[PDB]
């Protein structure tokens, strides 16, 4: 008896999962011949390549637990294998007598390298590998081909391409396993009945004092519930305009499906199909790019450009990226990282980010403009790295693409438009309720200066019980000075890159 193995990495879901579905149908169309091992590999190697913060570790823990629970309902289970894939797969290929391996493809460079090696091993041992592109709606390889070998570098051009492509068939959940025994314990399982169980919170989360509020539980079950909750107001969905949603409402102004899509707890193909059903129903609706479907297409766009460039997450060697002489300022980077800039709106966002692991799109705009071309003149690569640690939705291509946009390094070139760290949040939150919540030390400042506490006299600062320089920092830069200097720096960068 040989085993069929599905390998979860992303695609942490049962629904709309062709790679996992195929494994399950095969076992049921040939009972008695196959064992089924759906595995996730706790790969130590990823930690040398990316930073994971406490909150995102908790999201994965909750996700793996839900995926185990969901598989049990199909008379299977999740097998979480500790160790490096390069060492893990030669062993299990033999100890399990693996006939077929399936997994959802990914475009990240670490994923490509790792998968190429695993496919070289599987070819050696006579293991059949079947891979499926289901993490994105469209296959970036097919988009690039249809555009004659180059990723479209504007959104509109991208949309004109994918409109001519076939939308994939969205699958349901696999059928339960008919009369399948629990595979026999292997070398590892015999010396430890729990060697493959889902990791506890204590095993994944080493810095539990950094966990924030548990607001967005991981797992396919929660993703599907939140998706259904979001689609309940069909008018809100159909008439959604991303630029008009507030960055500083106390409750999120968008779906917060991003962590779920990032891990594949939610199929973006399923979500796209649910959105198209509502739009068909609602004749007055918004259109890309501002619509909710447009938001899914931004994800597809950044995946397509990123698939073409292995250096997508850095400035050097990145075909898309303007070469800009970013400066090193450790003390300013530290203040931004920890929300101690002295600009209450910026600091509020970075504290929401650290505590909760999600901030609104235009909140990301605000703090990203501030760190880079706006105020501090620090590389977007430094902001990407903080975002990588703290975001639940941390996504290699999306973090990089948007950081390049926000820094005027690619895709976006109107760098003379600069967000004010004082005025920007006032439009949607004139009272500063958001600031009061996430910078509570300012909670007694009135609306007239809560965005600009340095406009309060010392006497008043003492009255509000928050003296700048003691209880809340002084501004680390003066926006009105630096952003003008930085516009001139950007123009000189643009000239140098234009001449080369
Ligand atoms: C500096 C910066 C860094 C970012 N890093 C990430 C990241 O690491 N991971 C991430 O998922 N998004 C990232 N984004 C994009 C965007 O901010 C988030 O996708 C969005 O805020 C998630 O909130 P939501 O789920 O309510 O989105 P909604 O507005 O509800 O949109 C639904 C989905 O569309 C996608 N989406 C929306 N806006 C964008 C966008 N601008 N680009 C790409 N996809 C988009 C996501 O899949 C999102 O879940 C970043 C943006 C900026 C400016």
């Amino acid at each position: 008896r040989s085993t069929l193995v599905h390998w979860f990495r992303k695609g942490l879901r049962l629904h709309d999962n062709p790679a996992l579905s195929h494994i399950f149908t095969a076992a049921n169309a040939a009972p008695g011949r196959y064992f089924v091992r759906p595995i996730f590999i706790l790969d130590p190697g990823i930690l040398d390549w990316m930073q994971v913060g406490a909150n995102r570790w908790r999201f994965l823990q909750q996700t793996l637990e839900d995926l185990d629970n969901q598989l049990r309902k199909l008379n299977s289970r999740l097998f979480v294998v500790r160790g490096k894939p390069a060492e893990v797969f030669p062993r299990i290929f033999k100890s399990w007598r693996v006939e077929m391996l399936t997994f959802e493809t990914d475009i990240e460079p670490y994923s490509v390298t790792r998968d190429a090696a695993v496919q070289k091993l599987a070819k050696a041992e006579g293991v059949r590998v079947e891979t499926h592109c289901s993490h994105t709606i469209y296959n970036p390889e097919l988009v690039i081909a249809k555009n004659l070998g180059k990723a479209p570098i504007t959104y509109q051009k991208f949309l004109g391409i994918v409109e001519q492509l076939k939308v994939p068939k969205v699958l349901g959940v696999p059928e339960k396993l008919k009369n399948m025994p629990t595979p026999p314990k292997d070398e590892v399982e015999q010396k430890d009945s729990a060697a493959y169980d889902c990791p506890t919170m204590k095993q994944l989360v080493k810095r539990p004092e950094e966990l924030g509020p548990n607001k967005f539980p991981g797992g396919e079950t929660e993703a599907l519930r939140r998706m259904e909750e979001s689609l309940k107001d069909e008018i809100w969905v159909a008439r959604f305009e991303k630029p008009n949603t507030a960055p500083n409402s106390l409750e999120p102004s968008t779906t917060v499906l991003s962590p779920y899509l990032k891990f594949g707890c939610l199929s973006a193909r399923l979500f796209n199909q649910k959105l198209k059903e509502i739009i068909k129903r609602q004749p007055k609706h918004s259109q890309p790019p501002v619509s909710l479907i447009g938001q899914l297409m931004w994800r597809e766009f950044y995946y397509t450009v990123a698939a073409a460039e292995p250096n997508f997450d850095r400035m050097l060697g990145n075909v898309y990226c303007m070469q800009i002489p970013w400066q090193e300022h450790p003390d300013h980077l530290e203040a931004w990282t920890h929300g101690r800039t002295g600009y209450p709106f910026i600091d509020a966002i970075m504290r929401q980010l650290r505590q909760e692991g999600w901030i609104h799109h235009l909140a990301r705009h605000a703090v990203a403009c501030f760190l880079t071309r706006g105020d501090l003149w620090i590389s977007w690569e430094e902001g990407q790295r903080v975002f990588e640690q703290l975001l639940l939705d941390q996504d290699w291509a999306l973090n990089a693409g948007n950081w390049m946009w926000l820094s005027a390094s690619a895709f976006f070139h109107q760098y003379f438009r600069v967000y004010s760290p004082v005025a920007f949040g006032k439009k949607t939150d004139p009272q500063g309720h958001y600031i009061r919540k996430y910078v509570p030390e300012l909670s007694k400042y009135p609306a007239g200066c809560i965005y600009e506490p340095w406009k309060a006299s010392l006497v008043d600062q003492r009255a509000y019980g928050c003296v700048l320089g003691t209880d809340y920092p002084h501004r680390i830069v003066k926006h009105e000075v630096v952003h003008k200097e930085n516009i001139k720096r950007m123009g000189a960068a643009y000239k140098v890159n234009r001449e080369v």
